[PDB]
């Protein structure tokens, strides 16, 4: 496991006139440097990188994977404005991301956020992705599940050691279906970090957290690749008719999980040895 960084930046985002400094881009790297075959994975909202490090480890074999850190999560630096969070500047520092490291034609995997910027770089750029994995999210959101979900996140709160740290991430994460205690041991460990005074926050800018529903038919229509879309059963995020209204529009395998709501942690031996196949049917 390769924890590397780079530096992006400056630039300027029109509409609405915004500063981006340069700020450092970090990412956990698997497999061989120089491999062709590479696999690009796209944390979810307060995630990061080391959310895809189970199946990094597995695929590294036959992949490279990158797992970037998005500003304002784990490694990568913050942004001193918490507007400058948001899909323009993630786009951007994605595409200048790819630049850098010399990355071309990767799949895609991304959950929630992760998802949504793949989403929009595929209906933008027709042949920018391999494939595209989408980890229960879609073209459409209910505002409703949304809402709950931001009010969880919006609430600050501090933990005392490890222990109360798993139990919170249990109880936030409690959908997303990991079955073994040592895959919720990982996940704690690079979910959460130490701060003077001896609690633990959560890894990431709170300032990340700073209504409607929200409607991707414009751009799920555009995309050009091949797409696999996990879908939790018990998930308020991605539902069935959002699912169904997909299929009119576009052309997808859908890969269902039963246990896991919003979203699955592809922590999941299970889940990990699909997603393996799945890539293996096209080459």
């Amino acid at each position: 496991m390769q924890i590397n960084s780079i530096k992006i930046g400056p630039y300027i985002n029109l509409l609405p006139l915004q500063y981006i400094p340069q700020h450092k881009i970090s990412y956990v790297e698997f497999g061989d440097p120089k491999n062709k075959n590479i696999i690009l994975c796209a944390h979810g909202l307060t995630r990061n990188a080391h959310d895809f490090d189970k199946i990094a480890k597995e695929l590294c074999k036959n992949y490279r994977i990158i797992s970037i850190n998005y500003p304002g999560r784990s490694d990568s630096e913050n942004l001193k404005k918490p507007y400058h969070y948001n899909y323009t500047t993630y786009i951007k520092d994605t595409l200048l991301f790819f630049k850098r490291l010399n990355i071309k034609n990767p799949i895609w995997l991304g959950t929630s956020m992760g998802g949504i910027i793949g989403m929009v770089l595929a209906s933008k750029y027709k042949n920018i992705f391999k494939a595209l994995i989408l980890n229960d999210i879609g073209a459409f959101i209910d505002a409703a599940p949304l809402i709950k979900i931001g009010d969880y996140a919006k609430k600050t709160v501090l933990l005392d050691d490890l222990a109360s740290a798993k139990e919170h991430l249990k109880l936030i994460y409690a959908q997303i279906g990991i079955k073994n205690e040592e895959d919720w041991d990982y996940l704690t460990k690079y979910s959460v970090i130490s701060t003077f005074g001896g609690k633990y926050k959560m890894n990431y800018d709170p300032a990340i957290t700073k209504q409607e529903d929200v409607k991707l038919w414009s751009v799920w229509n555009k995309i050009k690749c091949r797409i696999l879309v996990i879908h939790g059963m018990k998930s308020q995020i991605l539902t069935k008719s959002t699912i169904q209204k997909m299929k009119k529009t576009n052309t997808f395998d859908l890969y269902e999980i039963k246990y896991a709501g919003h979203a699955p942690s592809l922590m999941n031996d299970e889940e990990i040895y699909y997603i393996e196949s799945w890539l293996k049917q096209k080459s």
